[PDB]
């Protein structure tokens, strides 16, 4: 009934491990830090993404410079769901001053079937805070005019790199 | 060791309930729904606010049209600290489509005397999500013009209006 995954940091260290549990038609997601140290103090965004790669130094799926873990891809969507937010879209870790962390949430966006289908997927620790998309029209305006999330903020929460990442399977 | 609260609805309905369980110079906060179809689906923002009051229909301490409870006040800070995260700010309680919920979180920011100082604390569910004050100030601008996140974004999150609230202390 679970899955889990070890995250690790672009130098191949250990930073955090996830366990996803199914029962009653839910996920309960739990990730904690393994050590001291490894995540700044503060808010980190944390999403599935859609390709199970965790892979330093490395190109998205359709293109762009190398960085870190970007061959993972963009946010998970169970086949058939659109926007935000995305179904691989999770409560944000919450981590102490000492780089320690622990969270546990719950989701009804996927099932285990889910996230074992095709290229498999991801679990990515972002170096910045997420702002789920929430960009207020009416006092804010992207810099072309338009008022609001832009497309990027829409499909990434504007959290920056990916600092930690874990296939989900077994491991 | 624990701190507990019982979160209620304007209506006076029982929505959640909290533990704020300290150890280890740190708090690890536990919330979750005690029933079905009392939260929207999604994402919503979660703050320790400063004045322990949930009144319904109630002013700020500084003033403004009445709202669902205004007079807990602005997020927490512990006495001497300024800015965002404020002390009080949590990782955003993810709920599910049912309108159930549940969130463990950790924090180094508070201890339990500092909750119980003055005039106390309330735990507040927010109607909308939390944008952790990141509005990318290279895409972004306020409509004054000015890039990136204004005071109002920097001390709320723009997290909307406040739909549970719960005193913490013993119940
Ligand atoms: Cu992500
Ligand atoms: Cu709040």
């Amino acid at each position: 009934q679970s899955l889990t995954s070890t995250l690790t940091a672009p130098d191949g260290t250990k930073v955090a491990t996830a366990k996803f549990e199914f029962a009653n038609g839910y996920a309960t997601v739990t990730i904690a830090t393994t050590g001291v140290g490894k995540l700044t103090p503060g808010f980190h965004g944390l999403h599935i993404h859609q390709v199970g790669k965790c892979e330093p130094n490395s190109v998205a799926p359709t293109g762009g410079a190398p960085g870190n873990f970007l061959s993972a891809g963009g946010h998970y969507h169970v086949p058939g769901h659109t926007g935000t937010p995305a179904s691989g879209d999770l409560a944000s870790l919450q981590v102490r001053g000492d780089g320690s962390a622990m969270l546990v949430t719950t989701t009804d966006a996927f099932t285990m079937d889910d996230l074992l289908s095709g290229a498999k997927t991801a679990i990515i620790i972002h170096a910045g805070a997420d702002n789920f998309a929430n960009i207020p029209p009416e006092r804010y305006v992207q810099v072309n005019g338009t008022p609001g999330p832009d497309e990027t903020t829409l499909t990434t929460g504007d959290a920056g790199k990916r600092v930690a990442c874990g296939v989900i399977g077994s491991g």
